[PDB]
């Protein structure tokens, strides 16, 4: 399916394949780098962005550690698997 990733204002639709977190697909596509970053372990919570439209699974407790103090909307790219339930979800990074 494909997702839409808005960075500085511009929307950019990118594809993914069944079980692709959003990390991969956002640091492979330069839009998120993967930098100094656990690489989508969800242990750095450096993969940050914002679920704006479109189904998500509801983020489970050891990824909510690292929201505290992020924004309501805030979740981790890695914690984020693709599925076809997903194609048409917005996030801004
Ligand atoms: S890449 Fe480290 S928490 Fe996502």
């Amino acid at each position: 399916g494909t997702i839409t990733a808005v960075k500085g204002g511009v929307k950019k639709q990118l594809k993914f394949e069944d079980d692709q977190t959003l990390f991969t697909v956002l640091t492979e596509a330069g839009l998120m780098s993967a930098d100094d970053t656990c690489q989508g372990n969800k242990a750095c919570g450096k993969c940050i962005c914002k679920h704006v439209s479109g189904k998500v699974a509801a983020a489970e407790d050891d990824e909510k550690e690292f929201l505290e103090d992020q924004p309501a909307n805030a979740r981790l790219a890695c914690a984020i698997t693709l599925s076809g339930e997903n194609d048409g979800a917005v996030f801004e990074l």
